[PDB]
């Protein structure tokens, strides 16, 4: 039961992600904002139990569907 509308990615929230979460894929990231109609917590927290989920692979019970490999490897 949505009661706000939605509104546009929060880069300036996303960045504070990008740094917890830089391995981690933005595009993918922002799919979480949009959905958690960009939040700083709400996101970290989901992009936690997600990053594993990319990650070591399966976490929670949550459905994401969503295609993006990234392989930087820093070095």
């Amino acid at each position: 039961g949505s009661s706000g509308s939605s509104g546009q990615i929060d880069f300036q929230v996303l960045h504070d992600l990008r740094q917890k979460f830089p391995e981690v894929p933005e595009v993918v990231v922002s799919r979480c904002m949009l959905q958690n109609n960009n939040n700083l917590d709400a996101c970290c927290a989901v992009l936690s139990q997600e990053s594993t989920r990319y990650l070591y692979g399966e976490g929670d019970l949550n459905f994401s569907d969503d295609s993006g490999i990234s392989g930087p490897s820093s070095g």
